[PDB]
C-alpha cells in the first residue's frame, strides 16, 4: 500500500558552532536529502520543544468563542481588514475542523517604516487578553526568536551544501524585517467527525489538507506524535515519520526557484487521523526586498536563466495561490 519515506536524522549542532569541517559534514547530509525525498529531520537543536508544545495547547484549549471573533482574520471576520495573515482561523463546527493562530515579526509595530507605508504581507500581530491568557504572548515571541534562530543556522547548512559561502542565505533573514511566520495549528479529535472536513485523494486516500509545495525559503516544523505527513515521490506517495524531538525540515518554492530547481520544493500532503494533535510550523521567509540570484550548481559555470524574484512578491503571490488552491485554513 503506501511505503515510508526515508527522512534522516541530522544533527544540526555544529551550525552552531566553529567547526567548519563539521559544518560540511552537517551539510553533505542536508545537500543529500534536499536531493532525495527533500526532507530531515534536525535534532540536537537546543529549542524546548515540550514547552512549545505545552504552551500551545493551553492556548487552543481555553481560548473562547468571544475571543475568537476578536482576534479573527478578515476571512472570518470583515471587521478587520487589515488582518489578512495574523490572527485567528476559526474552525467551522461540521464542516472545518482545523483551526489556528498565525502571528509574524513582533517588531512589526506602528513604528515600522513597512507599516507606516501599507507595505503587502506586513502587518502588526494581534493578541488575547493577557490576564485570560498569562504568559502566552510571551512564551510566543520568544519562540519566535528562538526558532529565527534555529532556521538562521539551518540556512548556513543550505549555503554550505550549495557550494556557497555560509552567509549566502542567512544574510537575507534578518529581524528588522523578516517577513517569516508562526502558525499554531490545532487539528482536534471529534466524534462523529464530519465527513465534510475530509477531502479525498485521486489515490482514495482521506485528507485534511491536499497536496502543496510550502511557500517559503525553507520550514521549519514541529508537529507532535501523529503520524499524518505525506511526501509524493515517482513511485506515490510516502509516509512521513513523526518526532516530537525534532524539526522536520524541507525547501520551499523560492529555495527551488533559485536553484534551479536543484533543491526542489517536496509536494506535501496531510492525511486525515483523527486525533487531537498540534502542528507548528515556521515558515523561512525572508524581507520585502529580498532577492537572491539565481544560479544552477548543474552546470560547471553555474549560471542560470532565471529571473532574480523579489521575495515579498513571491509571497504575495504564493499564500493567495495557496488559498485558491486548497482553500481558506
Ligand atoms: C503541513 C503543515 C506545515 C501545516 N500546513 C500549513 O501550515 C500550510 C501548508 S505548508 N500552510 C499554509 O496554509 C500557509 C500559511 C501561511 C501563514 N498564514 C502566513 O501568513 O505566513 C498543516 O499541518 O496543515
Ligand atoms: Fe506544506
Amino acid at each position: 500500500s503506501v511505503s515510508k519515506a526515508n527522512v534522516p536524522k541530522i544533527d544540526v549542532s555544529p551550525l552552531f558552532g566553529d567547526d567548519q569541517a563539521a559544518k560540511m559534514r552537517v551539510a553533505q547530509q542536508i545537500d543529500a536529502a534536499s536531493r532525495d525525498t527533500g526532507f530531515f529531520y534536525a535534532v540536537n537543536h537546543g529549542i524546548n520543544v515540550q514547552r512549545l508544545s505545552q504552551k500551545t495547547k493551553e492556548f487552543h484549549m481555553s481560548i473562547t468563542p468571544e475571543e475568537k471573533w476578536d482576534l479573527a482574520i478578515r476571512a472570518y471576520n470583515k471587521e478587520h481588514q487589515d488582518q489578512v495573515r495574523a490572527g485567528y482561523y476559526l474552525s467551522i463546527p461540521g464542516k472545518k475542523a482545523v483551526e489556528s493562530f498565525c502571528y509574524l515579526n513582533p517588531n512589526f509595530t506602528p513604528d515600522h517604516p513597512r507599516i507606516q507605508a501599507k507595505t503587502p504581507t506586513h502587518e502588526v500581530n494581534v493578541w488575547p487578553d493577557e490576564t485570560k491568557h498569562p504568559g502566552f504572548q510571551d512564551f510566543a515571541e520568544q519562540y519566535y526568536w528562538d526558532v529565527f534562530g534555529l532556521s538562521s543556522a539551518l540556512l548556513k547548512g543550505y549555503a554550505l551544501a550549495l557550494g556557497k559561502e555560509e552567509n549566502f542565505f542567512a544574510r537575507h533573514f534578518k529581524p528588522d524585517d523578516t517577513l517569516a511566520s508562526v502558525v499554531l495549528i490545532r487539528y482536534p479529535y471529534l466524534d462523529p467527525y464530519p465527513e465534510a472536513a475530509i477531502k479525498t485523494a485521486a489515490d482514495g486516500t482521506k485528507l485534511s489538507f491536499e497536496w502543496h509545495e510550502d511557500v517559503s525559503l525553507i520550514t521549519v516544523l514541529y508537529q507532535s506524535n501523529v503520524q499524518n505527513l505525506q511526501v509524493e515521490t515517482a513511485a506515490g506517495y510516502q509516509d512521513i515519520e513523526a518526532d516530537d524531538t525534532g524539526y522536520l525540515i524541507n525547501c520551499g518554492s523560492y529555495m527551488a526557484h533559485l536553484t534551479n530547481n536543484y533543491y526542489k520544493a517536496p509536494i506535501e500532503r496531510v492525511k486525515w487521523v483523527n486525533a487531537e494533535r498540534q502542528s507548528l510550523p515556521f515558515f523561512v521567509n525572508l524581507g520585502y526586498d529580498s532577492v537572491i540570484d539565481p544560479f544552477d550548481p548543474r552546470e560547471p559555470n553555474g549560471k542560470s536563466d532565471r529571473e532574480p524574484l523579489s521575495y515579498g512578491d513571491y509571497l504575495q503571490n504564493g499564500l493567495v495561490s495557496l488559498i485558491n488552491k486548497n482553500g481558506q485554513t
